[PDB]
């Protein structure tokens, strides 16, 4: 696990990426907020799976899986609507069948940041190999910095978070050297697209005010987490 | 010419930058209570300084005054936090505000303890991390810069928009040949560019949350008079 190659790192996450799942209305019939929630609840059940298949993700404790899955989740379901939506300038595709441009999401705030993040996306060419990393590391930082804890346990958790995510770093350093780039444009490639996340954590943030205005998580994703082996 | 600056030039122009260290305002010899007031009134001062600061980040004048306000007030809470982290870095466990203003957590009890222990932890993750002063001037520099550069089509935006990201490159040039310097291997120097990048949204984070507390209870005119 932090024994991967480059190479195998990038197998892994693109092998445990996701479906794109539909949103479910009558399609033959002629109400967004309820759509939105419905498709994202669905594809919260299968973001637990492709995160216990990000290298490393399962050697945590379930308590520390639940409080990076509580802090990131917002964030992947974005990064992930951002890619979809990426060959579609002006729009987003939230599902395949569900595809709205910003005058249909009149908060169309929220909806300008994602289609900013698209452009963005767009502008920089972002490849798929590199979009699993992003979203994995998304996964192991988002929460990384609000363990309220400094157990001995803890301690070893933050250092295996931060060991992985290096080795998530090399990867995206390899899948540039790989392309041709120069080392120069290596680095500032690298930066660029970590610095995307940093908007991507002010729009979840912003959502979540959202959500939150609308009246616990961690006990679903615990309950989602604490699988047992009886399958 | 910001684009044509080496990277040693690069960091003695952000140091030299460097805003002063404000002393907060109250009566020394008085009783001690107010501490959200005490709060507003030392980042009130140090907006006014941060201003200055960013009018001498290389590249930061090139920008039109509309996206210098933008620019400004898209990062101005974090510009502050990642001060005070930063001088808080040696003071384990408290928040030193200003020289005569540490704070605890049990002291910010007085929805404050939630953002006081998010800072805390990003003091203790740059003293794990042995963050050097070259490197946080670095950090507080792509903050101004990066952190509105996505909440901007004219063509005017456009070429606003590719200088932001070419001075962003300088400076991840910048910080790379710190790293090179200080004598890390070519691994070590991506992994500490990126463990460094990656703070920055946790302080993203913490912004948001302390815009949530003071709007619970316009500042691009402000911004625009001051710089003007
Ligand atoms: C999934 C959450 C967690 C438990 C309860 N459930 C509440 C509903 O959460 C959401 C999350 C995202 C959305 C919208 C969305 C839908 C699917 C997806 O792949 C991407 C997104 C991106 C954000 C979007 C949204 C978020 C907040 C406010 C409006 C729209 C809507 C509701
Ligand atoms: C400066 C701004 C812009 C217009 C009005 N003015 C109000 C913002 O006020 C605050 C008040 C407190 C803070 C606290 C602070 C003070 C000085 C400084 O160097 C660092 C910080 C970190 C954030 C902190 C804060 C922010 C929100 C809630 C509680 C504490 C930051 C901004």
């Amino acid at each position: 696990a932090l024994s991967l190659t480059a190479d195998q790192m990038v197998s892994a996450l693109l092998d445990a990426e996701p479906p794109i799942l539909y949103s479910e209305y009558d399609p033959t019939r002629p109400s967004m907020m309820g759509l939105l929630t419905n498709l994202a609840d669905r594809e919260l059940v299968h973001m637990i799976n492709w995160a216990k298949r990000v290298p490393g993700f399962v050697d945590l404790t379930l308590h520390d899986q639940v409080h990076l899955l509580e802090s990131a989740w917002l964030e992947i379901l974005m990064i992930g609507l951002v890619w979809r939506s990426m060959e579609h300038p002006g729009k987003l595709l939230f599902a395949p069948n569900l595809l709205l441009d910003r005058n249909q999401g009149k908060m169309v705030e929220i909806f300008d940041m994602l289609l900013a993040t698209s452009s963005r996306f767009r502008m920089m060419n972002l490849q798929g190999e590199e979009f699993v990393c992003l979203k994995s590391i998304i996964l192991l930082n988002s929460g990384v910095y609000t363990f309220l804890s400094s157990t001995l346990k803890s301690l070893e958790e933050k250092d295996h978070i931060h060991r992985v995510l290096d080795k998530i770093t090399d990867t995206l350093i390899h899948l540039m050297a790989k392309a041709g780039l120069t080392l120069q444009q290596q680095h500032q490639r690298l930066a660029q697209l970590l610095l995307i996340l940093s908007h991507i954590r002010h729009m979840s943030n912003k959502g979540m005010e959202h959500l939150y205005s609308m009246k616990p998580l961690s006990d679903l994703l615990l309950e989602m987490l604490d699988a047992h082996r009886l399958h």
